[PDB]
């Protein structure tokens, strides 16, 4: 049974960039869906496992592999937001500085600066042509290298591609105070982010 | 635990319209495949799932969307090559007769002739631009009404959807005996199609 | 060059079903953006193409196909957001009138009565688990029977596939006014649906 | 108008890891299928480009959104098949051989040997669940860094993602050889693999 995360910091911590009224609604209402959701999609699945387990016929699996969808999305939902929470931080609180050591040395190394980082990261997030995400991400398959990538709906990355900064680019995620001025979010979010999580997720 | 479905023809009595040995690589490999993988996700789900109740943080979530992606292929797998199998007959056993009952009424009705809704078929089979799969379905959210429908890789029809008639569009299904004639393929297997089980799926609204 | 239609009426005239705040965002800057990146994916076709009868490479035929993407998101937004508006009406206008004629007893036929098929329809919406549409289509290749599809971001509905009522499941239909409820929105729409919009889509398909 | 490449090779220049009755009719008809029906699609387009030059409808608009999908496999079809007989040789040829200069450095220092680089791209094909490809791609976004994608059908790797090494991963690239063993397939196919070719794109930073 997952839960609501508790956040590190009040609603409206993160003014102007983010309002605490889209941050009350995204977390109370859309995060807290995801968590019941997720929890009622397993709860479904242990149901149908059992079914399957005395009578494992095709009727049965296909009644599974229809629960498959509300796992992912809902799941992706809940994991999506909690990584999102954690990589916000009021400037007071270190939002916005920028990161040290090995995680710093790579998006230099990289990118060349975290402004050119940050840059080819607003440019993926408006290149998310639906709803979706967009992940600074470190490949462990390919020698631990960083890069900028884009799910859609509530996609995420897994295994060898650590998530470092998650930004939410759903219209909820901003419409109430920028509405259809999408960049100009992914602009401002960068004041708030935390990259002391970033370089502990980095290791 | 889910096992290869016993068939009601052995390997070559689908000749010369689908082939023995393909019969018996497609039933003994891939489908057993499907079998394998399918078992080994839900299990890996069951494991994964007493491991989120003792520790249920985004991690733990995250790995459960991991395997989310194989039950849905290797559940897919199986329950289509199952269809498939079963949609299948020698023409002693009534393989490419034309169907009876409510099933015919619904194909004259909305396609004029059996004609028709096999060259619909056979169109989608090619616009299958990949591996999949073309099914005659009976919508019962529209009042029951017949239509097809394409699916890519192990995608199936759920929910409203009942599958009628499933036609594999992998190339595995054809490849050693077509080659990439796949016209040929999608043309000749209606002659081995079982239309009494796709009338009895019609009945019954499974 | 494709251009943003006019509308039948003012942006406060669905109200209190959708917001004018809503309508004059939703029109003026979203389908406006379509619009433009619809215009700009075709010419930029244009100049592949000439790109590619210079220099038929490979190269060149992968810069094109990097070019679909916007040709289909862009493409799909402003066909989408036209048929969106054409079938919506202020009550004055006939908006959340009931079909007639054939659409109607087709209606009856499959669905057993409007608000069935309203049901059903309301249930995809919810369905979209992203951005999305829901269409009430008469499917062509089946002879001619009614249907519900939904489909994510801006994908369309095409070939024997005859739109006649297209409802927009994306945040920026419905949000500032009812937030996350996007169930609200769903059951309110119907109040300004143009039934006679989608009769006339149906007998012309 | 696009045409089927030349050959660098003859059909059966692979054997014993790709038949000769395989590449013959991968060539000659999968690829030549591609091409023609990608030649048909950028015909078609035009012809819908003018038409909504004249009639700018929906309608119109819609018939285009058609046309896309058929640009989209059929240029993909196209090019990565392209692509797949450029960095095949026979090992006479260089096939097998380990790729040099700045693609070597690259490797050895992502992936430490060549050896790791080709296994993770056995699990890439191995995890295709449909038909599809794998390629070893330099990024250009993230400072040109090795990586290996999946694509599946005939979506191909666009825009900062540069093709190396492109592999067929479709059941008609080994089905009449290997059958189900598709495993063995991947294993194999290195053996024939020209890494010059992967070189020359790396350095190039396109295709
Ligand atoms: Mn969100
Ligand atoms: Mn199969
Ligand atoms: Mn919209
Ligand atoms: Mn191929």
């Amino acid at each position: 049974k997952v839960t609501l995360p508790d956040l590190k910091w009040d609603f409206g911590a993160l003014e102007p960039y983010i309002s605490g009224q889209i941050n009350e609604l995204h977390y109370t209402k859309h995060h807290q869906t995801f968590v019941n959701g997720f929890n009622t999609a397993v709860d479904q699945f242990q149901e149908l496992s059992d079914l399957l387990a005395k009578e494992p016929s095709p009727a049965n699996a296909r009644k599974m592999i229809a629960i498959q969808q509300n796992i992912k999305f809902h799941g992706g939902g809940f994991t999506n937001h909690c990584l999102f929470w954690e990589n916000l931080a009021p400037e007071s609180q270190g939002g916005g500085e920028p990161p040290t050591g090995a995680l710093a040395k790579a998006i230099d190394e990289q990118f060349g600066s975290l402004d050119e980082l940050i840059k080819l990261t607003n440019t993926k997030l408006a290149g998310v042509q639906g709803s979706g995400w967009a992940f600074i991400v470190k490949n462990l398959s390919n020698g631990g290298k960083l890069d900028v990538v884009q799910t859609y709906n509530q996609d995420t990355v897994t295994g060898p591609l650590v998530p470092l900064v998650a930004i939410d680019a759903w219209e909820h995620a901003y419409y109430l105070q920028y509405q259809n001025k999408k960049a100009d979010y992914f602009k401002a979010i960068w004041n708030v982010v935390n990259w002391k999580e970033a370089s502990r997720r980095f290791d």
